[PDB]
Order: structure tokens, then C-alpha cells, then sequence
């Protein structure tokens, strides 16, 4: 029984070459063999030469790929047909399936060949492929015309298949010769060079296999596991994705639409992105339809295999009828497999095209927003209407969610089509669905109530977090007076109010999961119960349809919510976009200028001229239009009437300017000094000298490298005014405007040195200046002054004019992860009595869903109360999850508060408040309102997945042999993808932060930037920020889609193997395919349960990482003697190299209020810190009124001994709560204190009295009211001693009032120990001690020994 080529029968009569060679119907297949094996036998060594930087794709090549692939599809179909025809027959006969296998391999090799000839630019070498393609087109055309001569027609299948690849090969031969015409290589006598030089990200210019499967990502992601992904490793982002380019295209769209509001933005967005958005929607519709084809193949397979030879015979050859073709079993399985392997590639492509269009929308619209910042007026009507928070929330939230809307925009095209086709094929499947079509509005109303509760919850917990910030800012002051507990109680009360709100949030979000996971069960139950009781007419395919319908509905509910937010956002930006713009030597003639663009000119009759070569000191009344006139010269006022001659020694030059309000960019201080200018040491040193900035630089621990301004080193107002003057002065300009720099700079000697340096700089540059201020010490002397009285110019001339206008009278006046810490979370959070119930209910629910699936299979074979148990268990699990997360967050919150209470003040000195507040608030929010739902979703998704692989292994008990490599591959793919995705996620966050940082620093100092006309550099910084955000966003997106392709093909192979082994055991061993079919419907859902599994697993990784930060914060009658004799108590902090206090055996006598101030460099502050027993006094002996002060409860010791401070602060609350909240002793003591200290005329003038709100520090009480509250605590806490510190900045009368209050404290308490680096006012005392260079050097029990000795008087001089 050997291998006959055509067939052995009739004594070699099929080998009869008589009656023509071509009229033999088997010999033509042998003719069709020739071109395919010819191309193989001429192109394998070539390919091996191939096997042994610059790319150019050939012209007209997309149709090559689609014709080659669709010919792969029909050639696989002819492989199936050849096997099905040669197998049920008596012979072998081997002429049905020898040509197709080499043809399949030939198509594979000719596309590898076309790829290897596209990689290497050598166009004269595709002559072989084209002469091949023409030869095979001719040969199958001959076969088809002889099939036509035998008059077969379309009834038999092989006629149709042959005609299909005839027109296939003809049309793709025509593609080849169109390329021949274009590139003109063979018979003609006679590129992406821009796309060459650039970026790493070559996904839009790569072959189709890498466009589909993200093959180029592979070498990236495998590179990413060894070394991390720096920003330099990220691409340069090519021209087609440059934000400027999309912005130009969009502005052309704007101009075309606006030549021919909300509809304008709508039309503009549609015109700029519809040809891709529509392409994305088209791919999405095709993916929906090929998803919706699946169940037809499963139903057909099970019906024909339950059906338990072909009729036609033309010329002795058996042709399979087409109904029997599409009625076959194995053929439909292979078709199902190839349909899934193409469906689940178009879905990812649709995702990606929507994402790419979204990133270009974000780019162009952010660029447009910033361009219309660059022309927006900074008025008190323009900026006075809309603050910077409005425009910051606009940019951030609006543009990101408009992007998320154009993410969800094809969904609003498909989920309706999804629902309609679901209803249609559910009627074809089950005969004569409203429940499942009623589960998207359930999600809509539940999400609506959830978002309302979340809004209210967030704006309540915002007040809770603000109170916590106000209770964590004064940590040292409240711990010093032992006043932590009352603020902890007011926090725990606000926390429990927020906890009631969070319980309502969790209820309304448990019900979404419950409705989400119990609507299909009731839908199927009502469906089949109708089918039996109400219908009585006649399954697993229907269940799979139930899955395919269930998935879009909740997404569509979110789409509708996003649509509403998008419409509101476009309304917001349209009402924003039509606000007032700005506009289109010195001389101003007509004089009318206002802010509102009509009516009430705010500055009129202005006829003032200031030509070049000048130094104008200006003067005027208080707010008489000085900054208004300066900005009006700058062209920043709506000038109604007048003209502006303008000539720099008609275009404007770089006028330096400095507004009344200072401004500093959140950058380095030298970067905030140089301001995008080259750096020379001389002028920089001169400006640091003139503005006295070298002591200011030394006042900072980095100086010219510290992150100045907001989000960094907190500066002072005089420092910021001086920094602004330095940045204004350095920029090397032909004019200089100084609008009162020494107004806020109250340092007179600094101001005088600055005035002299200003004269020197403006005198040594020979450039015009204009200084508008009230410093009249020099302004009427040697300036060309100009005075604006009542908003008008009086005289711009010499000093004799001010001696002629009654103005001198005023001048005469790695990568480790969760499970240890995650185990600690679940253990310390839950308690096993609810964790066990949660895991048991989840496992039981999934066992019930498996069981009801098997019961559905058996009843369908033979042609309820488990779906009810399922719904109840789903409700139970959703309740248990939300309840467990709520209790978890509650007890963790109280734990965080308790560990923050039991802390030393040295940690607050060490660690910033930002770390404690950040890992408090953001991680508490994450482990309170975001982590439990994701945990529940993971615990439902991976358990559905483990269930599904259990079902596949149960149906086909041979599957597990193929499970082990699939799980190994999934484990390795999970590992390498996790390694890339975590780092890329952090790179996304740390790149999306500086763009909105730029929008803050732009919106703050806008008029200075628009004053310099130095917009293009910030334009480049904006475009750089937008590019650095977009490249990370596109790589994160494309990594997600590549993940989904790789894991989803792993799942597809699982489906194929499971179905194959189940069908193999059901053809012969008769597996009773219901157990097999129920396996298959989990095999289809595996394909996306893995999807949900992988994406949610990454999210579970990142959020449990901030629990790590949580673990890090979990890791760490009245004494009236005053006779505490310290006996040699030596102090240390790290006990490393330098103790400060040494051997100080010093006593404060009763009455002898020893105010002991010393040397401020070495021994002043350390003793002042160590005075409250709040530091490590490493030796000696410290008695306190004869008691042991080294082993006492420090809460009781620090409660009843008041002090004063250097930088005092008032805790906000009731006035009795601001005085003594824990005590609340008596009203008359508070009247005596708050009368006799200070602020009696504010307390009695307060609206409430002792029960009035301390308005966040006493915002309009006094500044001496802080010291008054200190004295209140001194009079209230039975405090004989009162340790006082000096005022940092105060008035001399304020220091005298503090001294008078200290005199009253001496008259009433008489115990005090004060240190003051202001030694010349610290002389009113009783005893003193000077402890210089860390010793007991001087002690003066009379006050005259300080004034008697040399050095103490030298410190007193």
C-alpha cells in the first residue's frame, strides 16, 4: 500500500497519459505544484544568505499584505478541503494534499522573503518573486478554465476556492507590477530619510506583523529587564507625532472652519481627527462582528458531532459539497481558531489607534491652551475673574478627560451595535434579554449616586485632611505643651464623620459590582424559565453569548458618564476661549487706559513722554496708577485713546520689569536668578553683592542650587523681592523698570547699598531707567523724576520743576514585591474571621458557577436554584469585600493616628512634613477608597481564571500537559512585563508632573514673561514638556497592548488544545461533549479573563506599594520653686562627634529669674532645646524642685509648665479652645490673661467672646496676640516658670510690650529663664549665663557682671 502520487487504482489507469496530457484532471494539480516549489528551490540559499539602520518601504505595499494574508486564509481552507476529500475515500490518494502544504509553506517563505528584501534595500532582487507570481497566476487560471470546460459550476466547493485564488493571485501580481512601475528598477534607465534619523519608536513605520503583534516591542521589553528604562532610552518621538505638527494641522482646521464656540470646537476636532477616528471605529466594528461570529462555530461543532460520506462524484473525482464543507467539524474548529487569532488582533489595534489619536489631541489642545495663555490679558477683569486654580484644573482635568473621552468614543459606536446583535443572535439561538439590556442603566444610576457620594466624601475628607495638616504643622508646639490628645480627638471625630461617608461610598460601590455580577444570571434564568414554562418549544453557545453581551454594558455606562463630563468640559473651554486678549523712545500722548474693554477708563488724560537716555525716578500718591502706568507703557492696559511712539536705541525691545507682587520660578535659585540667560560670574557676583544675596545664599543650605520658591525652599517676601530685583537686573538690557523695590524691602542699609548699586549699574550701562517708588531720599536729588498725582502726570523734568510745583514739602517730610508586606496587610487588617469568610464565599461562588454550567450542559443534553445561590453569594461577596475594606481602612487609620501621636520631636526635625503628610493622606486615600475594590476584582478575576483552567482540564484531562508550558510561558511573560510596566508607570507619573508645574509657573509670573517678549523659549519648554509626557504615555499604552496580544495568544493556544483534545476524546472515546462544551465556554472567556487578570494585577502591585510606606510609618500642685539644679547634664543627639552642653552644674534660684542668653553659634540653641527634657542629656544629674526629672512621665511634666516661643503660633478653634481646650478652667482667668497680656480690644471686639473661632491662627487678631496666647497659657496652666524666646521680626514697641508683659510675669510669677540672641535688650533680667563654644564660661547672678566684663559688654555693644 505505498505512496501513490495521483492514486493507485484500475491498474495504473490514473497514470494514463492518453486523451491529452492536460485533460487529465489530476495532472493539473501537479502543474500547480511547479511554481511554488520552484520559488522554494531558488530562494532557500538566498534566505540563508539573509540569515548570515536604513529602511525604505516599497511603494504600494499594504495591499500586498492583505492579499498575502487572505490568500493564506483560503489556502489553509484548501488544505482542510484536501484532507477532507482524500480521507473518507477508499484510496489515499495523495494528490489532494501534497500541493497545498508546499503552497502554504511557499506563501510563508515569500512573505519572509519580501520582509528580508524590505529590510535590505536591494530592489533588483524581487524579479524572482514577480516572475513566480505571474507563473502561478497563469497555472491556476489554466486549471480554472478547464474546470469551466468540464462545466462544474459553483455547486462544488473546489471550483469556488480555485476562482478565489485565481483572482487573488492576479490582483496581487498587479500589486507587484504597480511596484515595478513605481520604483522602476528592472527595465528603466534611471525615501524616509527624515523618518530614518531620529526616534526609537518605529511602530508607525514597520511591517504589518510588527504593527499587529508589536514585535519591535520585544527587543525593548527584553532590554528593559536588565537595565532600567531611562528617559534617554525613550524615543525622540518622530515628526508625525510632534505636538507642533498636530497643532499646525489643527490650526489650519480652525482657520478653515472659522472662515466658512462649542460647535466650532466640535467641527474643528472632527475635521482634524475623523479620518483616523473613523478608521478606528471601522476596525472596531469589524472586531465586534468577528467576535460575534464565535458562537456560531461552537454551536455547529456540537450539533454535527451529535449527528454521529459525500454524494458528488464528477469524472471519478469526489468533490465536497459546500454545505458539507461549512457543515464539517474539524474544519469549523480551525476556522474558529483563525477567527479568534484575527479578532483579538483587530481589537487591540482599535484600542491603539484611539490611544494614538488621543495623545495627539492632548498635544495639540494643550499647545493651543498655552498659546492662548500667551495672548491672554492679565487684567483684574481677565485674571481677576478666573484664578490660576481654574486654569490649572482646566488644563489638567479637562484635557486628560477629553482624551479619555476620545478613548471611549468608539465605544459609543459599538456597545449599541453590541446590544443589538446580541439580541438578534440570542433570538436565533433560543427562539423568542431585556434584563441584560437593563444592566448598563443600573450601572449608570449606581455610578451617579456613587459619584455624588464621592464628591461629598472628598470635600468632607478635604476638611479632615486640612485639619490634620493644621494639627501636624504645629507638632513641636503641641508636643511641647503636651497638647496632642485634644487635637487627636478632634481628628478622630472628623475621621468618624468621614467614615460614615466612606461607608455610604462603599455600599454604593458594592452594589455596582453586585449588579454587575448578578444581572446575567437573572437574565439567563428568566430566559430559559420562559423557554420551558412560557415557550415550551425546544445552550452553552447562548451562555458564551451572555458573556459577550455582558462585557460591553458596564463600559457603556462609564462612556455615558464620560460623555457628560466631556460635554461640560468643552463648554468650559469654549466659554474660556473667548475671554479678553492682550493686544495685537517712550511717548504716550492721548491718555485713556482701562481694564474692562469698554466703559470707565481707569487712567485718562495721560500725556507723558520719556525718551531714551534717561533715569526717571517716579513718584505719586498711594496707588495713583504707578503700576498701571508702567504696564500701560508695556502695552498691558487696554489703551482707549492715544498713540505710542516707541523707539529702541516699529517693534518693541526687551524691557526689564518687576511687578509689585514678586514671582520666582520653582527651580534652582541660580536658575531663578539667571532666567534662561548665559552665566558670567562677574555680573552675578555684583548682583549677589548689591542685593545682599551671598548672606541670602548662605542662609539657604544649597544657595544657588536649592529648589527656590513654591514646592521647594520656602523663602521670605523681602527675599523674593530682592531675588526678583536680581533677576531683573542681571538680564543685560537697554532699559530697566523698577516699580518700588525698596517698598517691601524694609532693610534700610540693604536698600541704601542697593540704591547705590542701582545708580552704579544704570550709570555704567547708559540705558534708560524708570523707578517708580516712594523712596524720596534720592528721588528729588539727581533723577529726572515724574509724579503722577490723581492718576495724571504733573511734571517730567528737572528738579527745579519740583521746586516750582509745591512738591519739596514732602521731600522736607531591586524590584522585589508584595507577598510578605501584603500578608502583613491582610493579617493586621482583617482578622481571620472575615478573611476566611471572604475566601470561602469566593471559592464557593465559583464552584457554584462551574456546577450550574455543568447542569446547563446536562439539561441541554436531556432536551435553576444554583443561579439563585449564585446571585446570593455574589451579593454576599460584594458586601463582605466592601465591609472588610471599610474596617481595614478604619483600624489602619486609627493606627496611623496612634503611631503619629507616640513620636519624638526629633523625627519631625529630621523628616519633612511632606513625607508624613504624603504617606499619610494619599496612601490612606488609596487604602481607603481604591484598594478594596481592586482586590475584590482580582480575587474574582483570577479565581474565574483558575476555575476556567480547571474546567478545561476537567473536560480534556489531557489539557494539563499543555497547561504546564502555557503557565510557564505566562509566568515568564508576566515577569518581564511587570518589570517593564512598573518602571514605565513611575516614569509616566514623574513626567506628567512638570507640565502642570510649568502651567503654574507660567500663570503666576505671566506679565513678566510677556514683558520680556521672551515667549519662544517658554514655547519650547512647553513643547518639550508635552513631548516628554506624550512619549511616556504612548509607550505605556503600547506596552499594555503588547501584553494583551502575547497573553491572549497564549490563551488562544489553550483554547485550541483544549478543544482539540476534547473533540479527540469525543469522536472515538465519545466524551459526551457537554462536559467538553462547558469547558469551551470557559476557554473563550479565558481569553479575556487573562486580559483582566494581567492589567488588574499590575494595578494591585502599585497600590500595595504604598502600603509599604504605611509600614515605614508603622516601623517607627504646681511647681513654684523653680529650683531645678542641673548637675553636669551633658547633651548629645547622635553622640557622634560634638556634644554641646558640657558639665553644666547650674541652678536657677527661686526668684532669680535667670535669663541666660549666650553665643548664638555654638552653645545657645542646644541648651534652649534641651531645657524641656526633650533631648538626650547623656550624663550628669538633673533634679527638679528636689524631684527626679529623668524618670517622670513627660506628658505631665510638659503640661503644667508654660513657656514662650520665638516663632509663636495660635491653634485655630474656639477662643476657649485656643486658650485651654483640655482644661477649660474658668472665664475670669481668660479675661485676666487676654486682657492683661494683649488683644483685649480684639477679644472684646471679637464677635463671639470666649467661644469665637480662632480664624486659622488669628488672621486678624494681632501678631502680638500669639504672644498673648502664650501668656494666656502662662497664666492658665499654673505656670510659675515661663521660658521665653525672642521675637524674630517684631516692632520695637512690640518688643517693649513683650518686655512689659515679661515685667508683669516677673511681678506675678517671678520664675523665668530666657535666651535672646538680641543681647542688647536681654539685659533686663536677674541672672544670666553665657555658654560660649560649648562650656560653662560665664555666669552672672547680678546683671552688672555682664556690663562689667569685656566680652559680655562686647556682645552687649
Amino acid at each position: 500500500m505505498p505512496l501513490a502520487f495521483c492514486g493507485t487504482e484500475n491498474h495504473s489507469a490514473a497514470y494514463r497519459v492518453d486523451q491529452g496530457v492536460l485533460n487529465n484532471g489530476c495532472f493539473v494539480d501537479a502543474l500547480n505544484v511547479v511554481p511554488h516549489v520552484f520559488l522554494l528551490f531558488i530562494t532557500f540559499p538566498i534566505l540563508f544568505i539573509g540569515w548570515g539602520s536604513t529602511w525604505l518601504h516599497f511603494p504600494g505595499h499594504n495591499l500586498r499584505w492583505i492579499l498575502t494574508f487572505i490568500l493564506l486564509f483560503v489556502l489553509v481552507c484548501e488544505i482542510a478541503e484536501g484532507i477532507l476529500s482524500d480521507g473518507v475515500t477508499e484510496s489515499r490518494h495523495l494528490h489532494l494534499y501534497m500541493p497545498a502544504g508546499m503552497a502554504f509553506m511557499a506563501a510563508i517563505t515569500s512573505v519572509v522573503y519580501y520582509h528580508n528584501i524590505e529590510t535590505s534595500n536591494f530592489p533588483k532582487l524581487l524579479i524572482a518573486l514577480l516572475i513566480y507570481w505571474t507563473l502561478a497566476f497563469i497555472t491556476k487560471t489554466i486549471k480554472f478554465v478547464k474546470f469551466y470546460d468540464h462545466a462544474i459550476g459553483f455547486s462544488q466547493l473546489r471550483f469556488c476556492l480555485t476562482g478565489l485564488l485565481v483572482i487573488l493571485y492576479g490582483m496581487l501580481l498587479l500589486v507587484e507590477v504597480n511596484v515595478i512601475r513605481v520604483r522602476r528598477y528592472i527595465f528603466f534607465k534611471t525615501p524616509e530619510d527624515l523618518q530614518d534619523l531620529g526616534v526609537r519608536f518605529l511602530q508607525p513605520f514597520v511591517n504589518l506583523l510588527s504593527k499587529g503583534t508589536y514585535w519591535w516591542m520585544n527587543a525593548f521589553i527584553k532590554t528593559a529587564h536588565k537595565k532600567p528604562i531611562d528617559l534617554r532610552a525613550i524615543a525622540k518621538l518622530p515628526i508625525a507625532m510632534r505636538a507642533l505638527t498636530n497643532y499646525q494641522r489643527l490650526c489650519v482646521a480652525f482657520d478653515a472652519q472659522a472662515r466658512k464656540g462649542a460647535r466650532a470646537i466640535w467641527r474643528a476636532l472632527c475635521h482634524a481627527f475623523g479620518r483616523r477616528l473613523i478608521l478606528s471605529s471601522t476596525f472596531r466594528i469589524l472586531a465586534d462582528l468577528l467576535g460575534f461570529a464565535g458562537p456560531l462555530c461552537i454551536f455547529g461543532i456540537v450539533d454535527h458531532l451529535g449527528k454521529e460520506q459525500p454524494k458528488t462524484q464528477f469524472l471519478g473525482v469526489y468533490f465536497v459539497s459546500s454545505q458539507e464543507f461549512l457543515g464539517n467539524a474539524y474544519v469549523l474548529a480551525v476556522l474558529l481558531f483563525l477567527a479568534l487569532l484575527l479578532q483579538r488582533t483587530f481589537l487591540q489595534a482599535s484600542y491603539y489607534v484611539a490611544i494614538e489619536t488621543g495623545i495627539n489631541l492632548r498635544g495639540a489642545i494643550q499647545t493651543k491652551i498655552y498659546n492662548k495663555i500667551m495672548h491672554m490679558s492679565t487684567s483684574n477683569l481677565s485674571m481677576g475673574e478666573m484664578t490660576a486654580g481654574q486654569i490649572c484644573n482646566l488644563v489638567a482635568i479637562d484635557t486628560n478627560q477629553l482624551m479619555w473621552f476620545f478613548f471611549l468614543c468608539p465605544n459609543l459606536w459599538t456597545m449599541p451595535v453590541q446590544i443589538i446583535v446580541g439580541v438578534i443572535l440570542l433570538y436565533y439561538i433560543l427562539g423568542v434579554a431585556a434584563v441584560i439590556i437593563l444592566l448598563a442603566p443600573v450601572q449608570y444610576f449606581v455610578a451617579t449616586k456613587l459619584s455624588q457620594a464621592q464628591r461629598t466624601t472628598l470635600e468632607h475628607s478635604n476638611e479632615r485632611l486640612k485639619q490634620t495638616n493644621e494639627m501636624l504643622r504645629g507638632m513641636k508646639l503641641l508636643k511641647l505643651y503636651a497638647w496632642e490628645s485634644i487635637f487627636c480627638s478632634r481628628v478622630e471625630v472628623t475621621r468618624r464623620k468621614e467614615m460614615t461617608s466612606l461607608r455610604a461610598f462603599a455600599v454604593y460601590t458594592s452594589i455596582s459590582i453586585f449588579m454587575n455580577t448578578a444581572i446575567p444570571i437573572a437574565a439567563v434564568l428568566i430566559t430559559f424559565v420562559g423557554h420551558v414554562s412560557f415557550f415550551k418549544e425546544s445552550a452553552f453557545a447562548s451562555l458564551s453569548l451572555f458573556h459577550i453581551l455582558v462585557t460591553p454594558l458596564f463600559l457603556l455606562s462609564s462612556v455615558v458618564r464620560s460623555t457628560v463630563k466631556a460635554l461640560v468640559s468643552v463648554q468650559k473651554l469654549s466659554e474660556f476661549l473667548s475671554s479678553a486678549e492682550i493686544r495685537e523712545c517712550v511717548q504716550i500722548i492721548g491718555g485713556f487706559f482701562t481694564w474692562t474693554p469698554d466703559g470707565i477708563p481707569t487712567l485718562s488724560n495721560i500725556t507723558i513722554r520719556i525718551p531714551r537716555g534717561q533715569l526717571t525716578m517716579i513718584v505719586g500718591q498711594v496707588g495713583c496708577g504707578k503700576s498701571s502706568l508702567l504696564l500701560a507703557t508695556l502695552g498691558e492696559m487696554q489703551k482707549v485713546s492715544g498713540a505710542v511712539f516707541w523707539n529702541s536705541n516699529r517693534s518693541r525691545g526687551p524691557v526689564a520689569y518687576a511687578s509689585q507682587k514678586p514671582w520666582l520660578l520653582n527651580a534652582t535659585v541660580e536658575e531663578n536668578i539667571t532666567f534662561e540667560s548665559p552665566f558670567n560670574k562677574q555680573r552675578y557676583k555684583m548682583v549677589i553683592e548689591a542685593c545682599s544675596l551671598q548672606p541670602d545664599i548662605d542662609i539657604l543650605p544649597h544657595g544657588d542650587q536649592t529648589q527656590i520658591g513654591e514646592r521647594g525652599i520656602n523663602l521670605s517676601g523681602g527675599q523674593r523681592q530682592r531675588i526678583s530685583v536680581a533677576r531683573a537686573l542681571y538680564q543685560q538690557t537697554n532699559v530697566v523698570f523698577l516699580d518700588d523695590p525698596f517698598s517691601a524691602l524694609d532693610v534700610h542699609l540693604s536698600d541704601h547699598l542697593m540704591q547705590a548699586g542701582i545708580l552704579e549699574l544704570l550709570r555704567d550701562d547708559k540705558r534708560t531707567v524708570v523707578l517708580v517708588t516712594h523712596k524720596l531720599q534720592y528721588l528729588p536729588h539727581a533723577d529726572w523724576i515724574i509724579a503722577m498725582k490723581d492718576g495724571t502726570i504733573q511734571r517730567e523734568g528737572t528738579l527745579k520743576d519740583f521746586q516750582r510745583s509745591e512738591c519739596q514739602l514732602f521731600e522736607h517730610w531591586q524590584r522585589a514585591k508584595i507577598p510578605w508586606r501584603a500578608c502583613t496587610k491582610y493579617l493586621s487588617s482583617a482578622g481571620i474571621l472575615l478573611l476566611s469568610l471572604l475566601v470561602f464565599s469566593q471559592l464557593l461562588k465559583h464552584m457554584v458557577l462551574v456546577a450550574i454550567d455543568y447542569w446547563l450542559a446536562k439539561w441541554t443534553d436531556s432536551a435553576t436554584l444554583l443561579c439563585s445561590l449564585g446571585i446570593v453569594l455574589c451579593l454576599v461577596t460584594s458586601v463582605t469585600v466592601e465591609w472588610t475594606g471599610l474596617k481595614v481602612a478604619k483600624r489602619l487609620h486609627r493606627s496611623l493616628l496612634n503611631r503619629i501621636i507616640l513620636a519624638p520631636m526629633r523625627f519631625f526635625e529630621t523628616t519633612p512634613l511632606g513625607s508624613i503628610l504624603n504617606r499619610f493622606s494619599s496612601d490612606c486615600n488609596t487604602i481607603d477608597q481604591h484598594i478594596p475594590s481592586t482586590l475584590e476584582c482580582l480575587s474574582r478575576s483570577t479565581l474565574l481564571c483558575v476555575s476556567a483552567l480547571t474546567v478545561i482540564s476537567y473536560v480534556t484531562p489531557v489539557f494539563l500537559v499543555a497547561l504546564l508550558p502555557l503557565a510557564v510561558v505566562c509566568y515568564f511573560i508576566q515577569k518581564y512585563f511587570r518589570v517593564a510596566s512598573r518602571d514605565l508607570q513611575q516614569l509616566d507619573d514623574t513626567t506628567q508632573l512638570p507640565l502642570v508645574s510649568h502651567f503654574a509657573e507660567t500663570v503666576e509670573g505671566l506679565t513678566t514673561i510677556r514683558a520680556f517678549r521672551y515667549e519662544a523659549r517658554f514655547q519650547q519648554k512647553l513643547l518639550e514638556y508635552t513631548d516628554s509626557n506624550n512619549i511616556a504615555s504612548l509607550f505605556l499604552t503600547a506596552a499594555n497592548r503588547w501584553l494583551e496580544v502575547c497573553m491572549e495568544y497564549i490563551g488562544a493556544c489553550v483554547v485550541l488544545i483544549a478543544a482539540a483534545t476534547s473533540i479527540s476524546n469525543s469522536l472515538h472515546r465519545e466524551l459526551s461533549a457537554g462536559l467538553v462544551g462547558l469547558g469551551l465556554t470557559y476557554a473563550l472567556m479565558v481569553s479575556n479573563y487573562l486580559n483582566w487578570m494581567v492589567r488588574n494585577l499590575a494595578d494591585m502591585e502599585i497600590q500595595l506599594g504604598a502600603v509599604k510606606r504605611i509600614h515605614a510609618l508603622l516601623k517607627t500642685n504646681w511647681p513654684d520653686q523653680g529650683k531645678i539644679q542641673i548637675q553636669n547634664l551633658s547633651v548629645r543627639y547622635d553622640s557622634s562627634l560634638k556634644p554641646v552642653l558640657k558639665h553644666v552644674n547650674t541652678l536657677i534660684s527661686p526668684g532669680q529669674k535667670i535669663g541666660i542668653c549666650g553665643r548664638t553659634g555654638s552653645g545657645k540653641s542646644s541648651f534652649s532645646l534641651a531645657f524641656f527634657r526633650m533631648v538626650d542629656m547623656f550624663e550628669g544629674r538633673i533634679i527638679i524642685d528636689g524631684i527626679d526629672i529623668a524618670k517622670l512621665p513627660l506628658h505631665t511634666l510638659r503640661s503644667r509648665l508654660s513657656i514662650i516661643l520665638q516663632d509663636p503660633v495660635l491653634f485655630s478653634g474656639t477662643i476657649r479652645f485656643n486658650l485651654d481646650p483640655e482644661k477649660k478652667c474658668s472665664d475670669s482667668t481668660l479675661w485676666e490673661a487676654l486682657e492683661i497680656a494683649q488683644l483685649k480690644l480684639v477679644v472684646k471686639a471679637l464677635p463671639g467672646g470666649l467661644d469665637a473661632i480662632i480664624t486659622e491662627g488669628g488672621e486678624n487678631f494681632s501678631q502680638g496676640q500669639r504672644q498673648l496666647f502664650c501668656l494666656a497659657r502662662a497664666f492658665v496652666r499654673k505656670t510659675s516658670i515661663f521660658i521665653m524666646d525672642e521675637a524674630t521680626a517684631s516692632i520695637d514697641m512690640a518688643t517693649e510690650n513683650i518686655l512689659q508683659k515679661v515685667v508683669m510675669t516677673a511681678f506675678a510669677d517671678r520664675t523665668v529663664v530666657t535666651i535672646a540672641h538680641r543681647v542688647h535688650t536681654i539685659l533686663s533680667a536677674d541672672l544670666v549665663m553665657v555658654l560660649k563654644r560649648g562650656a560653662i564660661l560665664e555666669f552672672d547672678k547680678p546683671e552688672t557682671l555682664l556690663s562689667q566684663k569685656d566680652s559680655v559688654f562686647a556682645s552687649f555693644v
